[PDB]
Order: C-alpha cells, then sequence, then structure tokens
C-alpha cells in the first residue's frame, strides 16, 4: 500500500506495503531477502532505520527508548503509517 524504499547493502528497491503489513512480510511476497530470526520483536536480526515516514511497531519489546528516537526500526513486526525510506540490514553496523 505505502510506498516503501528499502535502502539494502546491494541497492534501493521500491515496494508498496499494504496498510496492516509487516515491513519484512511485504519485503519477502516482493521476493527481496531480508534479515530475520524471532519475527516477533524480541531480537535485532532484522534492525532496519527510518529514514523518512512514520511506522507502528508497537509490538516490539527489544528497542529502548533511545534506539527509537534514533529512528531504530524492528522490520520484523513495523507496519508504515505512511510512505517510507528505510535502511535495512542495520544489525551488521551495531549488533
Ligand atoms: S526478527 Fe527478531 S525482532 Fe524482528
Amino acid at each position: 500500500a505505502y510506498k516503501t524504499v528499502l535502502k539494502t547493502p546491494s541497492g534501493e528497491f521500491t515496494l508498496d506495503v499494504p496498510e496492516g503489513t509487516t515491513i519484512l512480510d511485504a519485503a519477502e511476497e516482493a521476493g527481496y531477502d531480508l534479515p530475520f530470526s524471532c519475527r516477533a520483536g524480541a531480537c535485532s536480526s532484522c534492525l532496519g532505520k527510518v529514514v523518512s515516514g512514520s511506522v507502528d511497531e508497537s509490538e516490539g519489546s527489544f528497542l529502548d527508548d533511545g534506539q527509537m528516537e534514533e529512528g531504530f526500526v524492528l522490520t520484523c513486526i513495523a507496519i508504515p503509517e505512511s510512505d517510507l525510506v528505510i535502511e535495512t540490514h542495520k544489525e551488521e553496523e551495531l549488533f
């Protein structure tokens, strides 16, 4: 649904993420490969960083408030509230 740009280590990819759809799910659907392990919001495997737009990552229990203020997001659980630009594969820098 909302136009989402994934800036991944292999390039920028635009996809349409439907409302109520997690970023991870829509990307997989599109055929993109993004990191993940628990898929429940309790690790940092699927860590990304929101560059613009907003998401609802209310389900997550891993990031502290300062991390969220910084723009860190758990892509397996985040649902877009607008058009977004997100950096993926963020654990690979800041585990
Ligand atoms: S895969 Fe564990 S929080 Fe997203």
